[PDB]
């Protein structure tokens, strides 16, 4: 007997195109999310070219359009230059990316200035989202505060951050946040099996104190989120390691697994896959779009995924309970045991529908 989910929604992908396809592109990144139950994706601006002006939002658009299988919405990166020159586009993109550690020389922000000249010029009621750890957390906080408005901040990986968020919840401060799979199911207790290369990822692996304070704290979490990053296993055995992993695959089983063993409950995640993802980003319903999983299926993650071209994982031999196996996309099946059964293409920008439009004042 399946279980219906709704679509599950990630709000943090990495799909590498334009720029990067040996890694991942559209096509074999949505089919990597279509077979973890995800049948919207929010892709991240640190491509090659990086998706920080218009003419790269374009050229990103129509790769997507063309190749990607399942719907979804594309973020633009802040950088040190486009501050007030985003305003045209800016309805058009899932969200604004503040990278706040360290990034490229693109999308890297040299001054607290700067971010605050970002959280000024950027339109008031759409997304922004950071990749900011520890103290960062707390100083992109801050510029929310001053410019008065939300903040939504990505992988929340430690204790010390989830207790920082929660205290500013307890303040009644906007602030949202995510948790991707790796941090609550792995821990530095899985480094020496991983090695220092597969393990290197950003936000690092954390203690065990860690996970534990991410499972206590799970009110505090909004979303979940993989922050599929993927790398050729190449790349991550070799002489300068790129951080990451993918996680599109992996993520929905893993937390089934934790819904079978009482760890969370069906709602807690579908709160946390689905409807929090659309409240955040105001992204749109999907219709006639489901997910239908077995929750009995006992199996052990492989060294690679089917789909992503990543071709690696670092939940390699973990016992799993839960698996996708069909998925439905706008009246079309497109996703069955392992198949998947919906061209390149047949994705779309929900930011072009009437229904996916933030709601702004006139
Ligand atoms: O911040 C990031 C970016 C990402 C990537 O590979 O794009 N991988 C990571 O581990 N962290
Ligand atoms: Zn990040
Ligand atoms: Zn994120
Ligand atoms: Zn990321
Ligand atoms: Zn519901």
């Amino acid at each position: 007997k399946l279980v219906r989910l709704p679509g599950l929604i990630d709000v943090h992908v990495h799909l590498r195109e334009p720029g990067g396809t040996h890694k991942e592109d559209f096509a074999s990144g949505t089919a990597a999310a279509l077979a973890g139950g995800i049948t919207m994706v929010c892709a991240m601006p640190n491509t090659r070219p990086p998706i920080i002006d218009g003419p790269a939002l374009a050229l990103a658009q129509k790769l997507a359009e063309a190749g990607a299988r399942c719907d979804f919405a594309l973020f633009l990166g802040a950088s040190s230059e486009n501050a007030g020159t985003l305003g045209t586009v800016a309805g058009s993109a899932a969200g604004l990316k503040l990278y706040l550690n360290e990034t490229t020389s693109e999308l890297r922000l040299d001054s607290v200035v700067q971010w605050m000249e970002h959280f000024e010029t950027w339109p008031s009621h759409l997304p922004i989202v950071a990749h900011a750890e520890q103290q960062t957390v707390a100083a992109v906080l801050m510029v929310a505060q001053l410019t008065q408005r939300s903040v939504h901040i990505c992988h929340v990986a430690r204790k010390e951050e989830i207790l920082l968020i929660k205290a500013a919840k307890a303040r009644g401060l906007p602030v949202t946040c995510e948790v991707a799979p790796h941090h609550l199911f792995l821990s530095h207790d899985d480094l020496e099996r991983l090695g220092p290369g597969k393990g290197e990822v950003r936000p690092e692996l954390g203690s065990r104190q860690d996970v534990e304070a991410l499972w206590e704290n799970m009110a505090v979490i909004d979303c979940f989120a993989s922050d599929h990053a993927p790398h050729t296993l190449e790349e991550k055995c070799g002489s300068r390691p790129p951080p990451g992993f993918p996680g599109l695959e992996t993520m929905l089983p893993l937390l089934l697994t934790a819904v079978s063993e009482g760890r969370l409950s069906l709602d807690d995640l579908l709160q946390r896959l689905h409807h929090n993802p659309r409240r955040i980003f105001h992204l749109p319903p999907q219709e006639d779009t489901y997910v239908e999983v077995d929750l009995e299926h006992e199996w052990t993650i492989p060294s690679h995924m089917p789909f992503s071209k990543a071709h690696w994982t670092p939940f390699e031999g973990q016992k799993v309970k839960g698996t996708v196996r069909r998925v439905v996309l706008r009246g079309e099946v497109a996703y069955i045991d392992g198949q998947v059964l919906v061209p390149p293409g047949y994705g779309q920008d929900v930011r072009k529908w009437p229904q996916g439009a933030v709601p702004q004042l006139p």
